[PDB]
């Protein structure tokens, strides 16, 4: 099967600045040429060009509503499209808000897909519950069925069609959940493994459950939405939402690693990688590199080593 | 139920200097206002005022005997008192030596209480076995029944009445135990989980045993004596007794976290936080903040998120 | 039983420079006097003197072939010798290439021995498969039976006699395996626990399997070849082959710790400790000290404390 890399230099989900420089920093780090070396075929679709909706008045709290809406509309399209041609979609963020289009597009071509969301946050706050109007913290809401109608209609997000239900998604990493967000997830009984779960079970066990829970019955495609801030800041320091006590490098890789072995990786999102947010070059480097790492992991690089089939190295 | 915060700016247990600035650095870090936001009621009883016994000759090895004795006498009083009025006692150290009064006072109002001691050390060295005469390393001894008489009588500690037996306490973190201390704990068969145990079992399992072991039969109150140096120096760098390979942040929180869920937290001690001991402001900050973290954890903040009951955020 | 410390200031296995200063930095750090304090007898055999074979032309890729061959010939001798007199052999590297002689000598006196290899690498690349000709990355190959003949004959390694088979060795730590190396290990079905395994199982479980796998049937001696780079660079920073996401300090100790408890430690190798490779004195210090740590662990120091038998400290 083939891979399709899609840039998503967007940053209006987050109030900060620099995440759009994400895909570029990733590419820069050799992400493609590297992916190239795996047993997958690679094509760099480039970075979507985003048209900034002039005069994007805040729809209440929600800021840059239309700017984001249109942004995601394009992406969901490009994604859906390449998904249609059976290529696995890899989106390079850009902030997590772009998630909406990535999943939406995907859903179209693969509606039975499930979602593995790795992040310190749920990003499931609704236009109402957000304490900011930052959409990079409301992705799961627009995509969620159960949350349909449960909030007004934001300008530009008219095209979104809740494409998944709480029994289709699993969180991993959570450690900073807003009262609303918590309520919402505890109410809709959404399966997750906050750091406490992980601490109690061990990444290993966590994956097992995560997998049998989302794939026990039907073996549907898997959409991995990996928020860089999900790993402790000690590995993914360059982000806008750093939270202490998060997934270790090793844990993070184990996840991407196990998900590779499932052979069901259909869609991937590498988000919140914000180059400008680095106390030192190192940090920014460190981040990106693990970012790249995770990515290759998802695609077969194994901590246990790799060799080319049908080839006697002796 | 309500909370009672009691400062314990003491430092004569340790030979170093700066721990008395502990409670202040904690307070400073927003510890109260933060605690305030939990579903507990809060009252800051202030920082006991300690009278330095002029001319405190070393009772043999034991240094600043009377200075400490009187220090703890006051605390055990204030503690006992507020415990009586059913408020959960939170002591901010100050060095671990102050533990004696914190537990003693507590014992009075709740003698059936058990103790969860988190620390890299046992601090169970007797006036005889200590290699220094530093009392901040002899707390468990004065409080221990089994060790009653097993050593001379120190000036000022005349008031102490061994209030617990080796089947009432559990250590977690141990990784630097003196030959004596070891002997003593292995002799009196005291239950513990040194880092090796934790490595073998996983904080999760460790808590399970820790809980069924100390609460299997009777569901007594729980006295948590948390020594900041119990976490790897990578989180709690600002202390006088740093030891490598200790509880991670995540582990440390899991503990306080589980103990919160038991609903039996009766007494707490936040010790050895020594502001002056920081290679950089960061370290000192980092420490304090996790210190605060642990504390709030004990009181309901959950890595998995928090929302207010009977409130539709929608 | 007694201990025999043998220096191996060698560095021609690695292209870098400084590892020969290893044993010295270790000694310097109190390694002996420390070991002395354990319930083992200690004798410092000194650091073998190595004669640099003048004009060591690269046998193809393999560099410094003869220089290394002769180096290991001496060691295998000294090792074999002291092993004969029933003393447990402790070799202080020096680069991992010296492993060949350490194991070889050992094998002679204890051919039924098994090997626990802790390292980020397999160092099982053959003169053919190496991408460099650096022998410090080919140890396991020369010692392996299955790999006998599977490659030309290197100058100076004429004396080596494949002394163990893939069912006698277990890797722990692996996270950087060359395509060849991988192939070779997956082909010969060699048991190992790469970081992914460890992440999935937990050092604890890993040791269990490691032990029942290598000692289930016969309780043979154990040869521990510990490559310093096996721990995350965050503890063992001073090495030529640092790899991210490796064994933690705690994990590393747990291993040496469990292996101590088996009572079967027959041979040990403390390698790749390269003093010159330190961004700061600290790093170099940090490394060495954990190096020493591991070592003492293997010999009875327990995170859970230590006391002298038949002695009432009361
Ligand atoms: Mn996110
Ligand atoms: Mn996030
Ligand atoms: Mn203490
Ligand atoms: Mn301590
Ligand atoms: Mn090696
Ligand atoms: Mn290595």
């Amino acid at each position: 099967k083939p891979i399709e890399i899609i840039g998503a230099p967007f940053s209006k989900g987050q109030p900060r600045g620099g995440v759009e420089k994400g895909p570029a920093a990733l590419r820069k780090a050799g992400l493609v040429e590297k992916l190239k070396e795996t047993e997958y075929n690679v094509r760099d679709h480039g970075d979507l060009a985003f048209v900034d909706v002039p005069n994007d008045s805040p729809f209440q709290i929600v800021k840059n509503p239309r700017s984001v809406g249109k942004a995601n509309e394009q992406l969901a399209a490009v994604v859906a499209e390449t998904q249609k041609n059976g290529t696995i979609s890899v989106v390079l963020g850009g902030d997590h808000s772009m998630a909406i289009g990535s999943i939406s597009g995907h859903a179209r071509v693969h509606p039975d897909l499930c979602v593995i969301w790795v992040d310190a946050h749920t990003d499931i706050n609704t236009p109402l519950t957000t304490s900011s109007g930052n959409l990079h913290g409301q992705p799961v809401a627009f995509l969620l069925k159960e949350l349909k109608g449960k909030f007004p209609d934001v300008p530009g997000f008219s095209w979104v069609t809740p494409c998944i239900s709480a029994k289709d998604i699993v969180y991993i990493g959570l450690r900073d959940v807003d009262p609303g967000e918590h309520y919402i997830i505890k109410t809709l009984g959404i399966k997750y493994f906050s750091m406490t779960e992980v601490d109690k079970l061990g990444i290993g066990k966590v994956m097992e459950e995560t997998f049998s829970y989302l794939l026990g019955r039907k073996k549907r495609p898997i959409h991995l939405s990996f928020d860089v801030d999900g790993l402790d800041p000690v590995f993914t320091p360059a982000t806008g939402t750093p939270v202490v006590g998060g997934l270790s490098y090793r844990e993070g890789l184990y996840i991407t690693e196990e998900i590779y072995k499932t052979g069901l990786l259909s869609g991937l999102d590498i988000m919140e990688v914000n180059p400008t947010l680095g106390k030192t070059p190192e940090e920014v480097t460190r981040t990106v590199n693990t970012a790249v790492a995770l990515t290759l992991s998802c695609f077969g690089t194994k901590k246990e080593g790799n060799h080319k089939p049908e080839t006697d190295y002796l």
